[PDB]
């Protein structure tokens, strides 16, 4: 009698997860967003008062697609005409709104086109960026100081990212650093003078005659890449007659001798800054440590406080070096290294120093360091019954280090295995966000005895209106593979019987450090796959996969497209094996890296796999961008491992797919893994006689995101796999 | 015969039918290639002896990829490095061979990369195009004199057209024309500066890096044209220390007020020169005739001589102004004519005189004057037996035009119902080439007494082979619709039977002009579909459609997408209610035009056809090139005929898509018609939640021609097909 959950479910969004989506902005109060309405919320009392009424700004003339309320309170700024680029990149215009008065400010306002805008921590100044110059604003309606004036599109980038770094070092648009105080603005500028240009058209509305040609500075494996410079600059000291001064800070030696990256940026203090270095070869980075000499006005950085860390193995860091945190005073730090058995664990760090010590040890990884306090570190790991795809909150009392208490593995521990945490400034108060394997619940919690104080989301409504539909179930187990374990997961049929035999969908992905099987409650595509259809859709960590160890995750190093590939195939006949899986009807899909895994997989000839769906692939490693397959596969050269570059292609591997049926899709405005891959696959088909199915997607992008196009290629891709399963 | 006509042997080519290519080197003998030796053949006594041995250039080095021998036998040119640009165009080397000296030229040159080359048509004078530009060699190892110094790539052209002249004009990469004497070389001039550029990607081997961007300069409809200038240079007067000068003839006045076209050069005596001009709105042309003065070395195009032809219901000739053909002392000339009743017959003009005087008529149309003597002109028509997919050779008595005689119509009337001709220099011999509705037959015949002198291939060979296999019939006739007669053919399956019912593909053209029922014997996909799987293949010519008057003609004036659509549409009920079709399935297929009509067909929620193809279709008029849809459309303004063009898209069709299976193909390098056209359907149906079947092919471009890629796409809609039809 009761419903399944339909495509249509997934599509419209039915069934809707509630979120608590807070910001911290003191030691004991957050804000929260409420019907429109901004409320500030005490943390310990849980009393609230309306910050900024939903009926304000009802006649401002523009929809406000977003808004940031600077530190101390005194302004809101309001972000509307939001026109995205790239993942993080987008331009926009900016109003001001005076809170102790009651008016959006005139004159001196934010230019429009604007690529970035911050608040500095404490205060309300603002620096923003726009055609690729930085500017500062020390009240909201004074006229800005222009810091830089080399700014200029697609080649000079002061205070915000180029494509490559946006994408795969930063993951974000911003390059500028306010000190904790104010008093200084860091910002990175990037330089892509001799970056090749990536070039494809974008089609438009109908009523455009002719195509444009878009063109992005994107460096592909092996290519020139952008250089990079770091300044700062004091934000006390600005003239309205005279320019302002940035001094530079220099790489270390050991990185000028040749291509780098800088790829992180942390003030330790009001006059301290870590910079951390990494070669273009990404087994080697440098810490730099940078002192404000104020006599001199100049930073220096002692090379007796550099830091260097190395890796044999593979890279440096998961996908970069880690974030360090600091103690109050500046003079030492934390931060994840990978331990001598491979182990990512936290490491106490002085900084006149040479080694760290390791805080943490075991057969399990630390995920993230969350807070510090002089009593107390805590941070997320996977320890908990040894589930790699958990997550937990810990404290380690600093002054014996013995003492590890779990804050979360108990909480609610049937419905919560998998949580983030968000802490209050000082860790006064945290709040903790469960995700599953139970319907995601937030809670408030009081650090001083770690008592919770009250549920602020627990998604009762969701809870209600699913006791009506016939919801899969999720199995995490694990198997093994030469004398090691590896995990999967499955979403099984409602009513679920091991007496018969199920088709299978092998859902991937297997980049490096990913991870497939975890306790995450997710509403998705493969819910309606097991839901409605009756498929069981699997996913399996092999080797390269992360947060179990650098033996497993860098089995990978140099190898792209081989160990991951296999392991997924062998997981494919273990499964085979189980006594519910109709091994006739064994299917395998996924996006991105889990699209060239799939076209590798479905070209293997192993026979496993009945049909398979590549969205998006890479197809070859020379096609996809430098940062992140040289972090994996060094350079395409005959001298370092160009022979790998040529042997791990999709391309070569066509012949094979006559034993299979395959579905190609790919968005033609893809800026990020180039419809080219797409369209080099299938001319390799159609030149060795290969029969397949392909779709394109008009100006869709990495995403294939927008409303229409999502509904669309999950439409398609549904029919697909009914067919290939013989599926009425 | 238990053996059908299989994919295979289309795709492979299993059945050929041999053709005798020969050209005419005097009045009585033609060169003909037989293996890879050249032997010249005597008309009128058929004995024949080896003018070049296939062994003479095995030591040569490079692959001869053609040859064109000088007028007067002394010298041959070998054409190899052959790179295909467009239709017509390319770049090629070129080597010399001195025939009486017997060895290769290896003074002076001919520069590698020249875009075209040609004999004067006397002697053994060679003009060339080289980096845009023109040069000319009086004798073949002497250095040659360039005659233009304005080329520039992609901007001025020299002796050769831009892109759509090419295409949609003189098709014909060449804009060289010698006259009879050798003396003077007329070339046109083409700017394209001020056009627009379309772009797309390029991808090349996998072993390319970043995809090439191409740009063509390319008019879309109502965009800026290039601009054109004629010019007249005497080559017997050429010096080695001067430049050529270069005499300009200016187009009329009345061509001057606004953007026009040149559109036919024809010589008509060795100091007499005919231009054709067009107006962009292309229902007015004008024809000069202009003499050069011997005493100022000048070219006057006097208006007593100027011709004028108007069209008041479409535009002027079939796709462009008919060619005139002069008389021997320039005085007077024949040329096709659209008569009083819309009929296109011969009409006689006196250069100095008003008016013109038909010399044919009738319900029926010349289809080309082919040849003209003293006594007699030669013309194809489709006169005999109404049937306006047939074409017969006749003459018309000079001296009494009622005096017409069918030089063809009854050689072997069963077997041969369509042909075309080649006359020898001054007409003395002719040769026959009928195409069907039997096997291809060659004849060769002398002009005295119209005696058949001898047969050159009458494809013997394939026919016993064909004996051998179950080929399909094919059916030619009408359906009556108002009081107007529509052909039609149909491919029937072998052993047809209409007590039974069969599945039928309606394939589509359909453009203005076009004829799809005729009375040719080809062997194609349709073969293979009515032979192997039993399908009906029919197409039907509708209001548009061409040979048959203007009235039926110009129908479909400034209206594409409107009666030609609909038509096919009512063909469609027509071949339903004959009762061996099983109306179940139906289904429509076709390229450019075609799929044009086969999606507005789709499109029309008309509930006749089940499912339909569309290659490579137009979608939209605005994308299309300005001279081909002008043409018919008119200019894309709100004082034009704008409210047309942007009723008559497939885009705005979406919704009704809902109702077929669709499968949509194009090239991503189709440089004629953009993949933009099929990159803004799919739009539109995702837009919509339409779910297609869609196939791009990489690097392709319009005919999708490469060996590998022909193979697939015919493979690709034969699955599509079969399964819409449920042919296990
Ligand atoms: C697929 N998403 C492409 C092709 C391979 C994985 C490379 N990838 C990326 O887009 C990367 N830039 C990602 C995106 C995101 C965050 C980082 C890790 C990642 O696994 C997920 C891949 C960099
Ligand atoms: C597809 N055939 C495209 C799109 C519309 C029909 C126009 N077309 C052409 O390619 C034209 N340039 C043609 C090519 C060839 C010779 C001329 C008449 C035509 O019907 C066949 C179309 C111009
Ligand atoms: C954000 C908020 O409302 N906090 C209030 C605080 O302002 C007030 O002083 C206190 C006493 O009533 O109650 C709490
Ligand atoms: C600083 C600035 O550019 N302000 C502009 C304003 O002048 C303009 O009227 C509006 C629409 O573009 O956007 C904002
Ligand atoms: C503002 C800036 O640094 N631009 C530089 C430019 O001076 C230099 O010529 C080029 C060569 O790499 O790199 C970039
Ligand atoms: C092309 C050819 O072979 N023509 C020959 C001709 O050269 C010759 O003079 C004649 C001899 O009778 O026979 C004929
Ligand atoms: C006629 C001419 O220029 N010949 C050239 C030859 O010299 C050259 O070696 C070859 C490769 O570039 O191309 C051809
Ligand atoms: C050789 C030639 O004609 N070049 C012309 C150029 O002089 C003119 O400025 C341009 C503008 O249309 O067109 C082109
Ligand atoms: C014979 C002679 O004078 N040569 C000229 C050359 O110098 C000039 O550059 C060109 C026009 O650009 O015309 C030619
Ligand atoms: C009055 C009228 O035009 N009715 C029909 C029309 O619908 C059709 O298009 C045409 C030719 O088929 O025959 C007539």
């Amino acid at each position: 009698s009761r419903k399944t959950y339909t495509l249509t479910d997934y599509l419209k969004n039915t069934y809707r997860l509630k979120l608590y989506s807070l910001r911290w902005i003191s030691d004991h109060e957050y804000l929260y967003k409420q019907e429109n309405n901004i409320l500030v919320f005490n943390a310990e009392y849980g009393n609230s008062s309306v910050f900024l009424e939903n009926s304000t700004f009802d006649e401002f003339g523009h929809s406000i697609n977003d808004y940031s309320i600077s530190p101390d309170g005194q302004f809101i700024l309001l972000e509307y005409n939001y026109v995205k680029q790239w993942r993080h990149s987008y331009t926009a215009s900016y109003d001001i709104y005076d809170l102790n008065k009651r008016q959006l400010i005139t004159e001196e306002r934010i230019p429009n086109n604007t690529q970035w805008v911050t608040w500095s921590p404490v205060g309300h100044k603002l620096a923003y960026v726009w055609n690729n110059d930085i500017y500062v604003k020390i009240e909201p309606n004074l006229p800005s100081y222009r810091i830089t004036w080399t700014g200029k599109e697609d080649i000079i980038y002061n205070g915000i990212t180029d494509w490559v770094y946006e994408e795969e070092v930063f993951s974000a648009y911003s390059a500028l650093w306010w000190s904790p105080n104010g008093t200084f603005l860091a910002y990175a500028q990037f330089n892509d003078t001799e970056v090749p240009l990536i070039e494809y058209s974008f089609y438009s509305d109908e009523s455009l005659q002719y195509p444009k040609t878009v063109r992005v500075p994107y460096p592909k494996a092996g290519a020139v890449n952008p250089t990079v410079k770091f300044f700062v600059v004091n934000t006390d000291s600005l003239s309205s007659v005279t320019n302002a001064t940035s001094i530079q800070i220099t790489a270390p030696a050991s990185m000028l001798i040749g291509d780098h990256y800088l790829c992180d940026v942390t003030w330790a203090t009001q006059e301290r800054i870590s910079l951390q270095w990494l070669r273009r070869i990404q087994n080697y980075s440098v810490m730099d440590i940078c002192d404000y000499d104020e006599s001199s006005g100049r930073w220096n950085c002692l090379v007796a406080r550099q830091h260097i860390e190395m890796s044999t193995t593979g890279w440096v860091g998961r996908f970069r070096p880690s974030e360090p945190h600091f103690t109050l005073d500046g003079n030492s730090f934390y931060k994840i290294i990978s331990n001598e058995e491979g182990y990512r664990h936290i490491c106490y760090f002085q900084i006149d120093k040479k080694d760290c010590t390791f805080i943490t040890k075991g057969t399990w990884e630390v995920i993230g360091i969350e807070a510090l306090t002089s009593d107390y570190l805590y941070y997320i790991s996977n320890e908990y019954k040894g589930m790699p795809g958990g997550r937990n909150l810990y404290k380690i009392q600093l002054s014996d280090y013995t003492k590890v208490t779990c804050l979360s593995c108990e909480l609610n521990p049937e419905r919560c295995q998998y949580y983030s945490v968000s802490f209050s400034k000082e860790a006064k108060y945290y709040q903790l966000r469960c995700s599953g394997p139970g319907l995601p619940l937030y809670t408030l919690h009081s650090s001083v005895n770690d008592k919770g104080l009250r549920v602020l989301e627990d998604n009762s409504a969701l809870d209600k209106m699913l006791q009506n539909v016939q919801m899969p179930s999720k199995k995490l187990d694990f198997i093994i593979l030469n004398e090691t374990k590896f995990w999967y997961q499955m979403i099984l049929p409602p009513h679920f019987d091991k007496s018969k035999k199920y088709p299978l969908l092998l859902d991937v992905y297997a980049g490096p450090c990913s991870q497939k099987a975890d306790t995450v409650f997710r509403l998705n595509w493969a819910t309606y796959l097991a839901s409605t259809e009756n498929i069981i859709v699997a996913s399996f960590d092999g080797r390269g996969s992360g947060y179990q160890g650098d033996k497993i995750m860098h089995a990978i190093n140099r190898r792209l497209g081989t160990f991951e590939v296999e392991d997924q195939i062998e997981a494919a006949r273990q499964f085979s094996k189980m006594g519910f899986v109709d091994n006739k009807r064994i299917a395998i899909w996924g996006w991105s890296y889990g699209g060239y895994v799939t076209s590798m997989v479905l070209g293997s000839g192993s026979g496993v796999f009945k049909c398979g769906i590549a969205v998006a692939p890479v197809s070859r490693w020379e096609y996809y961008d430098s940062v992140y397959t040289e972090r994996y596969m060094g350079l395409p050269t005959p001298e370092d491992n160009l022979d790998h570059y040529r042997n791990s292609t999709v391309m070569s591997r066509a012949e094979n797919f006559k034993q299979v049926e395959y579905l190609l899709i790919h968005g033609t405005a893809d800026d990020n893994v180039h419809f080219q891959q797409s369209a080099q696959i299938s001319k390799a088909l159609v030149d060795v006689g290969v029969d397949f199915q392909a779709m394109w997607y008009t100006d869709e992008d990495h995403g294939i995101a927008s409303s229409t196009a999502h509904q669309h290629i999950y439409t398609h891709m549904s029919h697909f796999i009914k067919q290939c399963f013989s599926l009425p």
